[PDB]
C-alpha cells in the first residue's frame, strides 16, 4: 500500500520558490540530476573497492537519458548506489534542511536559482520543469521502491512491484506542457555538451 509523507516545511518552502519564482534558465535542472547521479555511481564505486559483492547487482555504471514524447516523460536512468527506504522518506530530507536554509538566504544577497547545486539540494530543480517526479530506485540491502510528488508539500512511497532495476535510481520527469522541449534530441544534447561534458562515466542519449 502507497503511504503519504509531509515534507519538511523547509523543502516544501524550497519547492514553491522553485515552482513559483520567475526564472527562465530552466535547463540547469539537467546537470544537477546528471550530478546528483554522478555523485551515486562515485559512492557505490568506492563501496566496492573494500566489498566487490556490492556489484553483484550489476557491474557496469552509467547514466542513460531517456526522453519519450508520447508519455511527456524525461528520464534519467544511473546505476549508482540507489536509495534506501530510510534515504527516500528521512534522511535525504534532513541532510537537505540546511542545504535549504543556505540557499535560500544566499537567494537575497542576490545569489539565483543556477547556484542550487552548491548547497546540495538541485534534486528539487527537477520542479523548474517536471509538473510530477515519479523515482524508482534500488539500494543493495532493501528492497526497490517508488517514491513520488507533485509538490503541494508531500510525496508517497510504495515499495515497487513493476519490473527490477538492479541497482540505482530511475528520474522520470513528468514535463510541463511549456517545458518539451526538453524531450527534443538536439536540445538535450546541446545541455549535456554546455553543463555536463566532464561527468566521469557514459552519458547515453537515448533516441526516439
Ligand atoms: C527523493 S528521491 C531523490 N532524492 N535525491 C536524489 S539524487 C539521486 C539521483 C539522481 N540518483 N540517486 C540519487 C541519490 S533522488
Amino acid at each position: 500500500h502507497v503511504e503519504t509523507f509531509a515534507f519538511q516545511a523547509e523543502i516544501a518552502q524550497l519547492m514553491s520558490l522553485i515552482i513559483n519564482t520567475f526564472y527562465s534558465n530552466k535547463e540547469i535542472f539537467l546537470r544537477e540530476l546528471i550530478s546528483n547521479s554522478s555523485d551515486a555511481l562515485d559512492k557505490i564505486r568506492y563501496e566496492s573497492l573494500t566489498d566487490p559483492s556490492k556489484l553483484d547487482s550489476g557491474k557496469e555504471l552509467h547514466i542513460n537519458l531517456i526522453p519519450n514524447k508520447q508519455d511527456r516523460t524525461l528520464t534519467i536512468v544511473d546505476t549508482g548506489i540507489g536509495m534506501t527506504k530510510a534515504d527516500l522518506i528521512n534522511n535525504l530530507g534532513t541532510i537537505a534542511k540546511s542545504g535549504t536554509k543556505a540557499f535560500m538566504e544566499a537567494l537575497q544577497a542576490g545569489a539565483d536559482i543556477s547556484m542550487i547545486g552548491q548547497f546540495g539540494v538541485g534534486f528539487y530543480s527537477a520542479y523548474l520543469v517536471a509538473e510530477k517526479v515519479t523515482v524508482i530506485t534500488k539500494h543493495n540491502d532493501d528492497e526497490q521502491y517508488a517514491w513520488e510528488s507533485s509538490a503541494g508539500g508531500s510525496f508517497t512511497v510504495r515499495t515497487d512491484t513493476g519490473e527490477p532495476m538492479g541497482r540505482g535510481t530511475k528520474v522520470i520527469l513528468h514535463l510541463k506542457e511549456d517545458q518539451t522541449e526538453y524531450l527534443e534530441e538536439r536540445r538535450i544534447k546541446e545541455i549535456v555538451k554546455k553543463h555536463s561534458q566532464f561527468i566521469g562515466y557514459p552519458i547515453t542519449l537515448f533516441v526516439e
